[PDB]
This record gives C-alpha cells, structure tokens and sequence, in this order.
RNA sequence: ACGGAAACCUUGAUUCUAACGCUACUUCUAAAUAA
C-alpha cells in the first residue's frame, strides 16, 4: 500500500532534572565539570535526536529480542528495521526519522 | 542509489563529619502628714 509518513508530535515535559551533557565546544565553557548541551546560539538546552534514539533501542532491546544482542548489529530483525543496521541488506536504512528536540515554554518559564 | 549506514557523553559517588540558644537575675521597694 502506497507511500505513507507518520508523525509522532509531543511534548517531553521534564519531571526531574535533565543531564543528557556533551559539553564539547560552546557548552565546554560551562564552569561546572558537567554542563548540559545546549543550542549554539541561544543557550537553550537541547535534547538531542541521537539521545532518544539510542535510549529508545536499548530499551527495546530487552523486550523484541529473543536472542542476547552481543552488538547492535546482531539486534532482532523488528528493532534493526526501524532503527536501522548497518550490516544487512534490507535493514541498511531504518524506517525511525528522530528529530531533535527543543525548548518550547521559554516563555512560560521567563 | 545523499562522504552515506549503524553509535545514549553513559557507568558508579549521602553537601557529609563535630557543636547545649548558653551565662548572672526573690514580681519586688517606699507609708510621710493629718485625723
């Protein structure tokens, strides 16, 4: 059945304190020995795509795999065909587009 | 038939140890002058 593209809209509304960190150039001037990455440009936190991706794998990892997954490339055939393998034929290019996720209530937090 | 595909800046770690809201202190003194 034709091509199709699914959007899961929503909104992360952080209950505890987030660290996802990576302090590499612009954050790396933190003064804190553990900053949270930020946008380059407005200071904003930012929860990268990479982030919620690799969580999101491990995580299914120990529920859709029946077999022990050594390597992410020996995952099982249902999470390498959305996350994607690089070691596979049909499995090269996953079926998940994660984006990266930005501060939305600025505003209401100001 | 995108210098592209797969990659969690992750793993553990008590803003913790010691420290008298304490010291002296009678709810008490004075009764004049007139009758």
């Amino acid at each position: 059945m034709t091509f199709a593209k699914i959007k899961f809209s929503a909104q992360i509304r952080l209950e505890t304190g987030l660290h996802i960190g990576g302090s590499d150039a612009f954050a790396a001037i933190g003064a804190i020995d553990s900053p949270v990455i930020k946008d380059p440009i407005t200071n904003l936190p930012i929860i990268p795509g990479s982030s919620l991706k690799g969580k999101m794998r491990t995580l299914l990892a120990k529920v859709y795999n029946e077999k022990v997954a050594e390597k992410p490339s020996d995952d099982s055939d249902i999470l390498s065909r959305l996350f994607g393998n690089s070691k596979d034929k049909r499995f090269k290019m996953g079926r998940l587009i994660f984006r990266d996720a930005f501060l939305s209530n600025a505003d209401e937090l100001d």
